């Protein structure tokens, strides 16, 4: 299934939204993950949430001032502290003569000139902030709650990990960027644009990860021995045809899902004034993935959780096995 490994858009109907689970391992079935992202495009009838009222007087407590450094389409971003706001004064800012995003004749334009720009007029990013937007009357896709098996972390544990099993809020503006990353443990990753401008995704096929690691060491030379877990990169299309990365762009609308799968690398960039929600789960295959992770060894960035609840609990016949691989 899916051999040029391309960028699935998905349409399911309200019966197979239904069971979030159910409908993850049918994408699989049709070949999804081998591009390491799809869209799903919720039912008609479906909402978040009944209104976006009084998002206005919510609060930014530590939003970041992302710097970039670098040129020719390759940068290390690096995050900065900037003053508590509103998302009322966000929207305002982001608009502002300064952070709003310029003139453009199409996509092609666009992009061009966010790769082109990137050191100037550091965007602010209002990100990382622990909330949901959606009802607790919605019972699909809703995702404070999909129900899956990385819930197995909290019962057996009591560990909560905030972005990982509880949701982030991502309040966005023009050039906010995402660097080049998996997801911690390499899990899969589902985000909801709620509203707004739209978000733009590059992604690499999991087949290929391995060349994007390969030329990350080349372009980023002195680096733990997995300095994409850093989170610092950016690398632009140009730069990955140049060296012969296979990748994908899809653009997301308000109203839409995007997942990443596990091992898939993506990185991208907000249009303008958004607001994003995700968050991490986990389903039976990804347990061999979250074994295999590649940690940073330098301590820079975190090992995020012992896989040992999920081995021993849903591969029990393994498990013996799996500490020999230990200590
Ligand atoms: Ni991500
Ligand atoms: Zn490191």
């Amino acid at each position: 299934q899916n051999p040029n490994c391309n960028i699935m858009i998905f349409h399911p109907t309200k019966e197979e939204f239904n069971d979030f689970d159910k409908y993850i391992a049918y994408m699989e079935s049709q070949g999804a993950h081998r591009a390491g992202l799809a869209k799903i495009i919720p039912p008609k009838e479906w909402k978040a949430r009944e209104t976006y009222d009084n998002i206005s007087e919510i609060l930014i407590a530590t939003p970041l001032q992302q710097v970039a450094s670098g040129r020719a389409g390759v940068f290390t971003q690096y995050h900065k502290k900037a003053a508590a706001m509103t998302v009322g004064e966000y929207r305002h800012l982001a608009n502002s003569k300064k952070y709003q995003t310029p003139p453009h004749q199409n996509f092609e334009d666009l992009e061009r000139k966010y790769w082109k720009n990137r050191i100037y007029n550091s965007p602010i990013y209002g990100a990382d902030i622990s909330g949901s937007l959606f009802d607790e009357n919605t019972k699909q896709w809703n995702l404070g709650h999909l129900g899956t098996i990385q819930d197995l972390l909290e019962k057996e544990c009591g560990v909560v990990i905030e972005g990982v099993n509880t949701p982030y809020l991502y309040f966005g503006m023009w050039k906010t960027t995402f660097a080049w990353h998996t997801e911690d443990m390499d899990l899969y990753s589902i985000n909801y644009l709620h509203l707004g401008e739209p978000k733009t995704w590059y992604v690499v096929p999991p087949e290929h990860g391995q060349r994007l690691e390969r030329l990350a060491r080349e372009l980023f030379p002195g680096s733990c021995g997995a300095f994409l877990r850093h989170k610092v990169a950016l690398i632009s299309p140009t730069v990955l045809k140049e060296n012969g990365i296979p990748f994908n762009r899809i653009t997301q609308e308000a109203g839409e899902f995007m997942v990443t799968f596990p091992y898939g690398y993506h990185a991208g960039f907000n249009h303008g004034f958004n607001c994003a929600e995700a968050i991490n789960f986990a389903t039976p295959r990804w347990i061999d993935y979250g074994k295999m992770a590649s940690q940073c060894s330098c301590g820079e960035a975190r090992v995020t959780f012992s896989m040992d609840a999920f081995v021993r609990i849903l591969q029990p016949e393994r498990y013996d096995l799996w500490k020999r691989g230990q200590d």
